[PDB]
């Protein structure tokens, strides 16, 4: 393979150990939905340039969902939205302002990992989950599979663009 492996075109996995997942978000709306549904939900919404608060609807693991969404930024803006429990409601964890518009997710050393700050010095961080081999992802763009060994150019792909 290339070590940028893709584009990929949008479906439904079990992503594996040690590549980053690097998403080209084409749209406003749900970039992926992430669970193992049992403790762990991710949804990424991409939010456009330029929008002054407004509550969005937005339909993530099956539940129609009202999110307030704001971008004052030139920059494309995506929202980390997670529930840790069936019946939590979904909360703003992490934002990803980008000028490249692209998202990363990463299952590695027992935790998931994700971009987040702004573009060009966005950085990685950690969730922690009980039950990281039943996380699935349906992503909703284009992706890019990329080995953790070379996260180097997976930030430098966040940061600059492909
Ligand atoms: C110390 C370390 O290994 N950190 C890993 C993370 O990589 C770092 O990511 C931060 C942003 O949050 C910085 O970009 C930092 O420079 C990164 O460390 C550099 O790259 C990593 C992959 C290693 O090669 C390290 O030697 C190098 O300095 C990484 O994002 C997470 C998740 O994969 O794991 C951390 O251990």
């Amino acid at each position: 393979g290339s070590m940028l492996d893709g584009p990929y075109q949008p479906t439904t996995f079990t992503p594996p150990s040690d590549y980053w997942i690097l998403i080209n978000s084409n749209t406003n709306g749900v970039v992926y939905e992430s669970t193992n549904n049992s403790d762990f939900w991710t949804a990424v919404i991409a939010v456009e340039p330029h929008v002054d608060p407004v509550d969005r609807q937005y339909n993530v693991f099956g539940e129609n969902k009202q999110f307030n969404v704001r971008n004052d930024s030139d920059k494309w803006k995506f929202l980390e939205m997670f529930r840790g429990s069936s019946q939590n409601d979904f909360y703003n964890r992490r934002t990803l302002t980008s000028n490249t518009r692209l998202v990363g997710i990463l299952k590695y050393g027992g935790r998931i990992w994700t971009f987040h700050g702004e573009t060009p010095r966005a950085t990685t961080d950690s969730s922690n989950t009980a039950n990281l081999n039943g996380i699935s992802i349906t992503i909703h763009s284009e992706f890019y599979i990329i080995p953790r060994s070379q996260e180097s150019k997976c930030n430098e792909y966040i940061n600059n663009g492909l």
